[PDB]
């Protein structure tokens, strides 16, 4: 998993960014958010996630808001 806080999120359009200490920002999309409840991140929350990449580039997965 990895630690991060979410840089900002567009609740409305559902994508945003998680900055990570040392590396560069990772893009989350609402569909990487695990849990149960409506899929949005408040800016500033402390997520643990995974980074996944293929041809569109690294992007966050398994974003557990904390659920």
């Amino acid at each position: 998993m990895l630690e991060g806080k979410v840089k900002w999120f567009n609740s409305e359009k559902g994508f945003g960014f998680i900055e990570v200490e040392g590396q560069d920002d990772v893009f989350v999309h609402f569909s990487a958010i695990q849990g149960e409840g409506f899929k949005t991140l408040e800016e500033g929350q402390a997520v643990s996630f995974e980074i996944v990449e293929g041809n569109r580039g690294p992007q966050a997965a398994n974003v557990t808001k904390e659920a």
